[PDB]
């Protein structure tokens, strides 16, 4: 992640989008902080209010083992954006807007985070 960010802010800059925007304007905020083009990125279009209340569902085991991973009480409008050509940070990319729900990793704010919730999010593991 972007040195001196914190988990949260770069989730909430990669995956929250309550209000869709496309693709090609959006991933710049993304690859910005990148070296290359990210290949594939979800935007959920929802506040960090109602991902942060999804870390309030029961544990459950991420991809990697680990088990702080919370699915999603129900789908949500999602955009995937996925990459088509162009050399960083000049990254073209293919969209693809879905009603799925989805699996987050959370964990206790850090001191710096503006949205003090208990657990908030900080990795996207799955869109089911
Ligand atoms: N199950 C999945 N399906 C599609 N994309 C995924 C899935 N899991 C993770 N990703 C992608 O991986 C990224 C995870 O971000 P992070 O949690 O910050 O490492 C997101 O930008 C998603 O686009």
């Amino acid at each position: 992640k972007p040195k001196g960010m914190t988990s949260s802010q770069w989730f909430k800059i990669q995956h929250m989008q309550p209000s869709p925007q496309a693709c090609n304007s959006a991933m710049k905020n993304i690859n910005k902080h990148t070296k290359r083009c990210k290949d594939l990125n979800t935007f959920l279009h929802e506040p960090f209010s109602s991902v942060a209340a999804t870390c309030q569902t029961p544990k459950i085991a991420c991809k990697n083992g680990d088990k702080n991973c919370h699915q999603s009480h129900g789908a949500v409008s999602l955009t995937m954006c996925k990459l088509t050509s162009g050399k960083h940070p000049n990254c073209r990319y293919k969209e693809k807007r879905q009603n799925k729900s989805y699996v987050v990793a959370c964990k206790p704010p850090q001191k710096k985070d503006s949205q003090q919730f208990h657990l908030v999010p900080v990795h996207l593991d799955r869109v089911l």
